[PDB]
């Protein structure tokens, strides 16, 4: 039933899955023609195996499409695509925000456009060539921040179907207010009722349905570490809830925090979408655990996602063995999805720092430094150091010589410095 | 006459400055109102102190704002913009393209404005915690490329402004086809007729003049390497002309390449422009020299820039002596801007690529390293560990804690990860 | 005090304004350099002298240049920038939807900037030719709907700062939740309490003077016809809160909706804006007038702002007496600014559907019908019959002979169908 | 084979169309896997149905997804996107610019994607509805400006790619030097060599193939004016050149412009497109008829295009019946695709301008006629005078019910004042 307007969806796809519309609704909400997101299917469908075949899914956090592909080129599987980054250096208002969904509601999924059509020229150049991809393929599913959906469950419904034409596998909400959206490593944190999430999920799944597209929703709870909730309307939330404290001067109610209310919200979502996640306030192995042995009693094999962030003094936290193992023991209790949120942020940044300071100090023998490190690469599979052939010159001068039937007289590669100062 | 136009021009500033319109016709294609764009004065009229002041200005071409900072945290004074690089990973199509001025012509003031923003930003922070700034400015002067011009003078016109608009101090233009425009380094560069770039270049002028601003200009020659040229209209050219080769299926002249009509052209450019640069195929310091001597025999003192490129295999060419004393000098003969066009593009896509193949290897042991080596670089100055902080977290709650008379309930800072783990 | 913080602000510009913050806190929040807002700055001051000098300043609601300058070549004095216009037909996530706040936060400072950057080529073509302006100032003062803010006070705080780099003169918030925004006639419109809309408008002002501008702030209730609240934590929200009747699955709270509690929120929110706007449900100047006395019996000589809505069903509603004289009587009372949010949206739909309707009939001969009427409107002050000149080809022409020393070969106007067709 | 690689193309399509490019360069050239563009798809393939299946398809330039919905509701099949009109009124770089390429080569496109998702909307309203449509279908083909494909081929290309993304059904480029760019009835236009412009067509198709869609390509030329040229190189351009008035100071040569050359070049274009087009400086349908026949000896049955220009003073050139007939009569020619290029620049701006005068002199009076105006017409199928529901309040309600399994509280059309005074 669902199948049938879904049509790529994969046998087995929505076991499990319930949803507040049916699927009457769903036609009633499409319009009357069919237009497909090829991007987004394939995407899905490949996420959809891959969080079933690994052991675990591990991904980075890209801030633009060069990060993706080199984070493809390296073999890694999947690209996350960080709500936080964008704020900070990649959003539609020009400007450098924290992580309180400051910027325009559009900014997510135009990154995710921009990271697909990176990946669709790579995947260009080296058809081309042809010999081969040098990777399983060039589209690895995008998982992709919608925060705390931009307000209400409409809000909710359209960054869903804008992540969906730009091509997002599978995209994430948070039980956060909106209005003061807060990275789940910070203070001042405000949750929502889990009914009001729910509505949030729902959202995003007829936003799925009416597109046509088996996107994965991963359904987070930042019920840890906060400490204050809009309503106490839901009875699921109540016994949660501090009466004798009263609500803050912006009627806040005040709230117990902790794994216990974590679980219970994440059992309560759990019909309402692919994936649950938790935010902690530390790198917990036997608390991530607890965590997933409870919500298992509750729905056996549920698939989970832990963000191994950055906001967390990693070896202040754990020894070296316990950091080495510890996305493979976070598979092994059903982390199948798992994500260094701002890892192309501490990247470019230390990277940039460290090059612009041996600049000043050395000038070209910083560079030519950077340069070395390049070509020792190349025997890793690096291909960069060549810029002109990574980003497309080589493909668009076999376009000029198809246009001109062989004929054009201004092609690039071959007098190029490139050609001449990179060979073997 | 300018001056009084371009209040904020220092004093001498147009010396020896040339232009084919003149004060009138700037206020006439003006409007009729002051429109004060303050970054674009800032950045040129310090570019300007500092290009004079220093022994050289070398900078990297930064692909967002967060490289930028970082460049300006670290103690460097300008930024490059470039055009390669917006092409590749930041433009207004949303998709990676080689350099040949494919993207859409507003794109590289896009990322004039981003870079201007992230600054901005970062000034905001530290005058907010009140214990003044960690560096000279954080608006460090922003030289952008403006490649061809985007077809004609009225395109150069146009791309100019909206530099000014961004907040960029200085612009370049180069003397090619802007719809066969390749990188320098590219093979397949056609050049335009020398007076054909000189209206590039006064169509920049005119912009500056029209938006009050002393926007610097820099004229950029690809006669070293390019063999093509669209007409042979302009007698200036017709010596270079291979005229016993024929034109080709285009309409294209053959041209004799190489450092002497550089030379010529950038003689005949030095009017309409506040710096000359001329492209090399390999990081030549007699070659430099000899363009250096060349035009400053036609025009003492004339200021000019230089492209250390990545595009050059830079061990092939030099030993580590030479590597070491390049930009130094460079800089005594006259060079004195200086810039690496694709240090940002580099960068990134070597960091990451390593950091992906730790991360695919050994999963949170290669992040974990990079941590550390981000708490190593603390001492030389880095802040970005405390990612909180650097984006403005700390400004923010500031801002809440101000419109609320101090009674904020939701303020990020305090009971955050990073105080208590930092 | 503040005055020195905002130097073009006029003598008495903030008296009788109230602030949350110090001027310290402006000067630790402002970063260490002087950036100017040359066209915010200019719009609000004009603004500002017109409201106090004009019977009435009254907009018509503008979703692109074009539009804005036909406005100001016509005689109006300011322009009008509605988010409801913005979501229909000119928004950031190039999408077509209803007033709920739906598109991306950046929008209207967008279109603030295309109005703005219109009327400067208005400005630079007439220079260019020489004889003077045909207008007072191409640069009407823009006043611009930033809605609910699009979230907390810091998003109120982000948008207002937009709206001034973009060059707008005033801007208006909101008094409803962000997350359920509505035109305020719609149902479903959900308040958020009095104190929090002061925490929105405060934001603003915090904005203006971080930025060194004296931006107009309009607040606007949707008390009127509001029957939800997010919380009765303020107590001044209290009395209209209706406790037998529960909350709603989602948590909020019932009020009894009208002009009581529409006063109580004007009256509180005064001090921290320029202009108070209540929404209605219909045209009515009795109402008007209750609303105007009893905000001037707390906060005498208090300016206000109405909304001439294409909502309302005018013939329905009124007489045509009384719709002729509807904006004089309204600016008697004390509403000096006056706009029809939806202006722009009407003519320019049902202009094309008659157009088009036109076309398919008659083809070529509905065409030649609206330009004979083009030629007609040119003894009224019309220009845009000469489509070239009114979009800048001769102040182009101009540039490239500069340019060039007089010399180009590629000039447009000379021998183009205009001069020839049109003399 | 091509066929193959352009699975939605139908029977026939490509007759008598020539390629430099081979079915192998299509394969290298398109990546690996493959993409949909299913706006683009049905838009091509129903405007090859129409203009083969109507006498003509006349359409009427949209600067606006409103104005376009308009069209479709009027009963156009078509759609005409407009280079000027975005240069105008609606481009990337939030100005307004004479039609000279000034624009950011991006700017067509995402106007193209405006529309064909407010007609989404559109549909996606009645749908719901479950009335059934009041159109053929919103879909209404867009054809496009690509304008002198802002460079070289590759530019081309790009623009044809971009275009296919945004779901135009058709797009037009001309034999102009994109750095010199103007209007068709503008003066001081450069041509390029027949020989570039056709890889300036190549590459159109070559995009197409790319992309897997059977795009129509419009092949414009600029001769009937244009006087000079950047190349002599192609034979096939040296008879038209004077060669002793020699080359202007930019290096540009003289030509003898007229129908001549546009008749040589049309037919030189005619395999590499599917419609051509002349500039006109008049409209004169015995030139129109000059110029058909022409093409059609070399190539009989070609599908042509014609702009009714309103850089045209229409009654100045034609009497009244000639201008009633002048559609029909082309489309006896062979014109099968008709535009008027700046039809929503004109209406937008005259509208305008006269609202806002009538506002200045009468205030509501003068809405208040618009707003009749309106009402009158919804007796010939206008329906935005309830503008609530004409941009999908009713729609996204229906999406809120559904989310919320009919549960929620805050819809907005029940207790609207259009559901109350529109009825
Ligand atoms: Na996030
Ligand atoms: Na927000
Ligand atoms: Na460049
Ligand atoms: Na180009
Ligand atoms: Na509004
Ligand atoms: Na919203
Ligand atoms: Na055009
Ligand atoms: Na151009
Ligand atoms: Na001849």
């Amino acid at each position: 039933d669902f199948y049938s307007l879904i049509p790529s969806a994969p046998k087995g796809r929505f076991d499990g899955i319930e949803r507040a519309h049916t699927a009457e609704d769903v036609k009633r909400l499409r319009g009357s023609v069919e237009i497909k997101y090829s991007l987004a299917e394939m995407g899905a469908n490949r996420l959809w195996k891959l969080i079933h075949e690994e052991d675990f899914v591990n991904a980075l956090g890209a801030l633009s499409g060069n990060q993706a592909m080199q984070m493809v080129r390296a073999g890694l599987k999947a690209i996350y695509l960080s709500g936080w980054q964008v704020a900070a250096d990649a959003n539609t208002a020009s400007a450098m925000y924290p992580d309180q969904s400051l910027y325009p509601a559009n900014a997510g999924p135009e990154l995710a456009k921009r990271i697909n059509r990176t990946l669709q020229r790579a995947d260009q150049i080296e058809t081309a060539e042809g010999k081969g991809l040098s990777v399983d393929t060039w589209f690895a599913p995008i998982v992709a921040d919608a925060e705390a959906g931009f307000g209400g469950p409409l809000d909710a419904f359209e960054i869903m179907k804008a992540y969906i034409e730009a091509g997002a596998a599978g995209v994430h909400f948070e039980d956060q207010l909106a209005s003061e959206k807060k990275c789940g490593h910070l203070g001042g944190k405000v949750l929502i009722p889990t009914a009001a999430h729910i509505r949030n999920l729902n959202a995003a799944r007829l936003a799925a349905d009416v597109m046509g597209t088996p996107t994965l929703i991963v359904a987070r709870t930042d019920a840890e570490a906060a400490k204050l909730l809009t309503s106490d309307i839901d009875e699921r939330d109540q016994p949660f809830v501090d009466y004798e404290a009263g609500r803050t001067a912006e009627g806040f109610y005040q709230v117990k925090n902790g794994i216990e209310p974590c679980i219970a919200r994440a059992i309560a979502y759990a019909p309402y979408c692919d994936l649950i996640w938790m935010e902690t306030s530390k790198p917990d192995l036997a608390q991530a655990r607890r965590f997933a042995e409870a919500v298992h009693k509750a729905h056996p094999g549920k698939l989970l996602a832990y963000n191994c962030s950055p906001s967390f003094n990693w070896k202040k936290n754990l020894d070296d063995a316990t950091i080495a193992k510890f996305q493979r023991e976070l598979g092994a209790m059903g982390y199948k999805f798992q994500f260094i949120t701002l890892a192309g942020f501490h990247q470019l940044n230390y990277g940039m720092f460290e090059l612009a300071r041996g600049y000043k100090d050395r000038q070209m023998a910083a560079y030519s430094e950077l340069q070395q490190a390049e070509f020792a690469a190349e025997a890793d599979g690096y291909t960069a150091t060549k810029h002109q052939r990574e980003v497309g010159t080589g493909y668009f001068d076999a376009v000029s010589l198809a246009i001109t039937g062989g004929q054009s007289s201004t092609t690039a590669m071959k007098e190029s410095t490139e050609t001449a100062q990179f060979k073997p």
